[PDB]
């Protein structure tokens, strides 16, 4: 339930609204969190395009925001 990326890039948790990313990891965007800026029906699939998506990173158990062009969606 919601859009689910894999980390491309790695990441380093800077801002303490951002979190550590690392090629490999796995990103758990819910759809409303992401939508929750205005985006378009579509548009939540392309975190390149997006800017930044707040995620679950599984690999490290963290939630936060992250550079979506370091990511990208694969599907639910």
């Amino acid at each position: 339930e919601g859009y689910q990326y894999r980390a491309l890039y790695d990441y380093k948790k800077e801002r303490e609204e951002d979190i550590d990313l690392h090629l490999g990891d796995i990103l758990t965007v819910n759809k409303g969190s992401l939508v929750a800026l205005g985006f378009s029906d579509g548009q939540e699939a392309r975190p390149e395009e997006i800017g930044w998506l707040n995620g679950y990173n599984e690999t490290t158990g963290e939630r936060g925001d992250f550079p979506g062009t370091y990511v990208e969606y694969i599907g639910r």
